[PDB]
């Protein structure tokens, strides 16, 4: 399986309204909301990296609510 | 005791009303327009981290003028 | 000849139509969603390192979907 | 005198019409387009840092046309 | 309970015997070695900030492998 | 008068011992060991522009356990 | 098929003779000396993922004038 | 011709007496000490980009004094 952290950075007052969102989907694993340049961190698992890349461009970057993303695939 | 300094980056040009509105708030006890990668410094002060964490939640985060912050607690 | 590559942040869910437009620009030899602090990776190629700055300009910085570039010239 | 160097992000499509704002204006020293995170580095001069202040506060900030500007006081 | 997440560069080519130090640590709840401008990311869990902050100068900043890290305390 | 913010990176546990000295400096008014990338937010004052510049070039900076300093001056 | 760019920084002054190693590995189907914050920008492609994690852990990673990379997979 | 500017972190202390070697380079036009997260700032002009690059792992990367560098190519 493929495992990454998404570091992510949403609209005012809605960084809650996403954690609600990706604490309904499956390969969400954790996420936390965090301090500093990023509003949360969110742990997710593929079974492949196929997979990882419909996700992140399908679910994660088309949600309305969210205005960056960066991506650490684990090795 | 907490006390945390939170520098931030604000919309151009938005810096002073949002200065006048977190220098309205409590936990707010100094608050600075300043040069560089930062628009707002800002001094707070909270019982605990918890309640440092609910001021970065539910206040800072939710002012759309503020774009990007950096907290650093006073240890 | 100058070939050089550019890294850019897109709005979030704009990465890939803004690299199909980018595609059909002739100075653009590939291009490439990415993940990482980066959404996307261009390889352009010009006569020269002014005409360089002219697709920055005039096509690059004039489109709104992408918020921030770093362009490394190869040399 | 104050001399200051000031980083400028501009919407897109706006960064020339900026420059022809800034190129008018007395305390403006020299500016350029500039490739990177930012589109433009502007050198202006100010008798003192109060001037300064307000030049920055009211003229640079207050530019519907920028998004965001680092300033740089000189020693 | 303070918990944390790190990003870390490690000395290139040293990232997974760094790794397997940090799995051998307690307050380490979870390691990967990750693809980007960070090389390692770890969550940790202390009781106190206090705690926190001295795990991060005894364990994480004395180990030479270790160059450069990045903490984001989660909320 | 003129209020700047000093951020500073000092030498591993140098960081009390440099901020007892600082907070012996008449420029200083405040001064906290911090969290994070930085070790240390300092608070100082000066009467005019000229004085800032002097005690940051030659005091602050010539302090040997201090190896960077990001001062941010207040409008 | 996985195809990723990797921002590389060398040790000064072996660019040229790293690059070559580099053109000569099966793996990257582009390299470059680049001008800025990065040394060399390689293209590689590997079969699977799990090949890319070794590829760049045990052979790039492991070259001794390598000091630091960031590594940016392609959807 | 090729301008550039280019944004230096120097050895806390050290700032001056590199700028006077700066200085003495004919290469720079204007050279500052800064205040914010850079402490020197010079205006680069060379004929060739080869000859720019050549100048700061020549000239630029070659002082011990210089700790870090940032290069923005005017357009
Ligand atoms: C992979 S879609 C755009 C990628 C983005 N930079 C991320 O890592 O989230
Ligand atoms: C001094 S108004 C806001 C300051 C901003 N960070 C700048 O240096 O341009
Ligand atoms: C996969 S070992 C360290 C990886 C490094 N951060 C890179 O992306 O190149
Ligand atoms: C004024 S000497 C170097 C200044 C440093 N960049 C600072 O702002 O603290």
């Amino acid at each position: 399986m493929v495992t990454a952290f998404i570091l992510m950075v949403t609209a005012a007052g809605k960084e809650r309204e996403v954690m609600e969102k990706l604490l309904a989907m499956p390969e969400v694993k954790e996420a936390y909301v965090v301090y500093g340049e990023y509003d949360l961190i969110v742990k997710v698992e593929t079974d492949t990296l196929k997979d990882l890349d419909q996700f992140i461009t399908e679910k994660i970057r088309k949600m309305p609510e969210i205005q960056m993303t960066s991506t650490m695939i684990a090795i």
